[PDB]
């Protein structure tokens, strides 16, 4: 394949140029090498719009990074940059646009920086979860990551998607928790943000913003640099774990859960990931034996599609809660059974038929066995495959911390979605409290060995997708295959903040080569062709 | 005054068009007028490069502002824009650019929206911190706002400067406590971030960063666009307060209490504003101002008053601070939350700096539960902390702030280094040792006043003085994080990285979003296309 407008004489050139950089062994050709590069959950899978790569090549050093970009700037090369390239159900290894040459960073895997006493790294991107969580296990380090689950991939590529994990608060978020970055631009010169602008500064990953335009967050979803370094705010290893249960009884509960949980979260009463689940609906949380292991009444409901409300007589009856709230606390023992004494104190004033038990406690550390048999490693920072030891995408927009707005979305994108018949399984969605002060709500999409059905699901969720905006509930981090649809939906002022991305695009980036298309940002020489329709 | 390069016809024009926009009351031209636009703490006032105004347009909606922007635009008008203009220390209410029109805000004070029970708002740029904490108080709130102190001053403003306050650590940080905005573009367009740029978005307040680029960032110590909203997480009034003290005996205890500090508050056993200082040193603290303002003026200990005399260094204040039996450094740690929690909280510090220090001392200084009356809060040793705005410390200046790590060598390192360079230079410092700030988690800020004289020379010697401290610290890698217009572009040319990079980069986004250069030129050492040259740092 050739990126298009790139004569075939060109790309050889440029290919040539990139192999005296980086050496022939490490610049990638054949369908054969190619083929690692597909997205292996493409909702595209097989079709002619599916994205594939031109190329791939695969520096060592920054050094390296900077001379490609020289190289592709001056014959004009798109190039898609990944870490390590495991963005699967966002795009996997693939380019965003097809004929991109791959720049592949997996083999920058140096650990630059672990401050034991001050709580940060500074990684390359190649630097996995499970490559830093050896490396500081092994140090018998008391600082914790933050992981996505499973934790497979990278500290960089993650944050550059704005990838979410499961610790406490102020880490879940993982592009905020970053400070500093190393950026190399499309011309080949190299620039640090924040302190790291400053030569020898000593405070790169300790203060985040720097000194004027606080320009980090321009290059998350974007196409704007290649990030080369960036630092982390990691986690204390804290003396104790306290995961709470709050059983409550009715569907009408919700809309109170919702607020008092805020309320306290926002409070920093606990500072874990609260998870909510309906033991009436059969809905899962984070308990782990779901996948691993049948009441008439219960099957009969779910056959006939029931809706939540027709769950309370039968999960009353079987003394079974409607709504589980599993509240995690991490900090000293005699503090987090104060902190979950209170919450119980609050939600017993607020449900006085709520009922309580202690889930989890752990003393820390832990031995690596006793980890084994936590209920949700990525709890406790570890990175693992377990979740799934016993292809896809999902729409999941963001709403309010408000109950009524968690009934409206099920209320009218569930029907949405039955109309045009994706296959919703539960009464309900519930909602997801990734971060504070928001919800995700998230919709599976499963690809088809048929094209036409692949086909129906792209229309199908591309009409969730302008249903959602139409109730003023808009995606966060989506698909290529959706980058566009999504962008579309956030049309304030004419499209104000696109035609304002487009600018900074055409500013940093003229010759257009870094991933073009990313979150719907085309630069200005292939703007015209691909204009959202 | 006319704009540089702009002619009277040209300068009428424009301000007749303004004045067709926001109506003729509300275009400002008088010298009387002006003088108001001056910066009263101008370290160059009185002096040839003070930095003065043309004009202030003054409008009541951010529709008006986009008018004002398409019409400065139009006519190349450099525009100079504020919240409330309250940024003394740091500029005042005066343009980077002498000549530039100032854009005043104040008149949009609307309170776009309160929730009590999501703990946000969305505010315009007129609405002052005084304003912001009236509204909450009558309505009987149960949200605080972080505020600066003393407290005056816009919630926007305050932002869009990366201003700092003193409550729990994620509010302390006004900037990254801000979710959304609304801006003006030089050309005129109105632009929504976050999840504002979906029309009808529910979320505007509640999730940060929208959906591809996080772009807010580059707005704030910038000059890419006029801020016409902003959402805040504001912080639930907690259950109770509880302030304790940890008393240190030696000099050499600072350097296991910053580790021992930085842990705790990174393991969030404590959220409130960590105040160290030296009982031994007499250094100032939130404790010593209470004093001072409640009882006056102490008599001073003669040995105490003999250290200081002679420019002592802190080593030889440890014997007589032992003899008169005083804490060479007093902790002081803030928490939020329930009593019970909180008492456990400071329980656990206590036992973990016992262990570190088997000669600390402790003291409950402040319990409170919450809500205070209005007389309990009058009597608090600082209002601040519970985010109540104030002007106890109003009953001129600009500083140099440099950030340093969570490093007690560092702390040490820093007052070695800069407090020789003001020795050999005639700034002068008054206690032993200059004690870190930690007003932000993960780093501290190194504070040097510098004092605004009405003798123009000792100014000039003050600015040419801060410009080498400014290098000095920049060799030894501490960076300052704000500063005055006078110090803008001495600060930025210290973040030079691969041949200015950074200054560069944000030359080329400059260039892309206001390509005619009228948004506040030269702020944070970014000087348009147009003016580049001229202005280049020297
Ligand atoms: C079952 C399942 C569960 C998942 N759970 C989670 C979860 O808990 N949390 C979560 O966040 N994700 C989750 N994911 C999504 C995905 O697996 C992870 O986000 C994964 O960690 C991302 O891949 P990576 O770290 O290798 O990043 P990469 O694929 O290397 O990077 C992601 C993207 O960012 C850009 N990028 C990467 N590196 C750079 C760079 N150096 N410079 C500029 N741009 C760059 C590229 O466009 C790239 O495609 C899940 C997926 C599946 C299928
Ligand atoms: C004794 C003393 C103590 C102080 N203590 C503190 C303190 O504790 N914390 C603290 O943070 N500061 C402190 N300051 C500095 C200052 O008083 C405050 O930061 C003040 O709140 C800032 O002024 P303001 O809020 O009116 O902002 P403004 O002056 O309105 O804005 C600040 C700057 O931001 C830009 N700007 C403003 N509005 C916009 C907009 N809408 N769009 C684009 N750009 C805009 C302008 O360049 C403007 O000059 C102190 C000063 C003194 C003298």
């Amino acid at each position: 394949m050739l990126p298009p407008g790139i004569d075939s004489a060109t790309f050889q050139k440029a290919l040539s140029a990139f192999a005296n950089v980086v050496g022939k062994e490490w610049v990638f050709t054949s369908d054969e090498d190619l083929k690692l590069y597909r997205d292996a959950y493409s909702p595209y899978m097989g079709e002619a719009e599916e994205r594939l790569a031109s190329a791939a090549v695969a520096p060592d050093t920054s050094e390296q990074v900077q001379e490609i970009a020289r190289i592709a700037n001056q014959y004009s090369i798109p190039l898609y940059t990944i870490s390590t390239g495991k963005n699967l159900g966002y795009g996997g290894s693939a380019p965003t646009y097809s004929g991109s040459v791959v720049l592949d960073l997996k083999r920058m895997n140096r650990i630059i920086e672990v401050n034991e006493k001050q709580a940060y790294c500074i990684v390359e991107p190649g630097v996995s979860y499970f490559d830093m969580y050896r490396y500081l296990q092994e140090k018998k380090s008391k600082l914790w990551l933050d992981v996505p689950d499973p934790g497979w991939g990278s500290m960089v590529g993650n944050a550059m998607d704005r990838g979410a994990g499961y610790t406490a608060a102020q880490f879940r978020n993982h592009f905020d928790a970053h400070c500093g970055m190393e950026v190399v631009l499309a011309n080949g010169e190299v620039m640090r943000t924040g302190m790291g602008a400053m030569p020898k500064s000593k405070t790169w990953a300790m203060y985040k913003t720097g000194f004027g335009p606080a320009i980090d967050g321009i290059f998350s979803q974007s196409n704007f640099g290649i990030v080369t370094k960036m630092g982390f705010w990691l986690m204390p290893e804290p003396e104790a774990f306290l995961k709470g249960h709050i059983h409550l009884s009715q569907y009408s509960d919700m809309v109170p859960l919702v607020e008092l949980m805020t309320e306290l979260e926002n409070s920093k009463i606990f500072t874990g990931y609260p998870d909510i689940n309906s033991p009436a609906m059969g809905t899962p949380s984070l308990a782990g034996l779901h996948e691993f292991l049948q009441d008439p009444e219960f099957m009969a409901l779910l056959g006939r599609g029931a809706k939540p409300e027709e769950y309370e007589a039968y999960a009353k009856k079987k003394g079974i809660p409607f709504w589980t709230c599993a509240l995690t606390f991490y900090g000293p023992e005699k503090v987090i059974r104060a902190q979950w004494e209170y919450a119980q104190e609050r939600f017993k004033k607020a449900f006085p038929d709520a009922k309580f038990a202690e889930h989890e406690f752990y003393k820390l550390p832990l031995t690596p066995e006793q980890a084994e048999k936590v209920e949700y490693p990525a709890q406790f920072g570890i990175p693992n495959l377990r979740t799934f030891a016993i292809g896809h995408a999902w729409f999941s927009p963001v709403i309010p911390r408000d109950g009524a707005e968690v009934l409206k979305i099920n209320e009218v994108l569930g029907t949405e979605a039955r109309r045009l018949g994706i296959p919703l399984i539960f009464a309900m969605i519930v909602p997801v409290p990734s971060w504070e002060r928001s919800f995700t709500f998230i919709i599976p999409l499963f690809i088809s060995e048929d094209p036409a059905q692949n086909k129906r699901s792209r229309e199908v969720f591309r009409h969730l997708i302008k249903v959602a905006a139409d109730n003023g509930w808009g995606e966060y981090r989506t698909a290529p295959t959706f980058q566009a649809d999504v962008m579309d939906t956030y049309s304030f002022g004419d499209h104000a903040l696109l035609r304002f991305h487009e600018s900074i695009k055409d500013a940093v980036d003229p010759k257009g080569i870094l991933s073009p298309g990313r979150y719907g940002i085309w630069p200005k020489h292939l703007r015209d062709k691909h204009r959202y329709k």
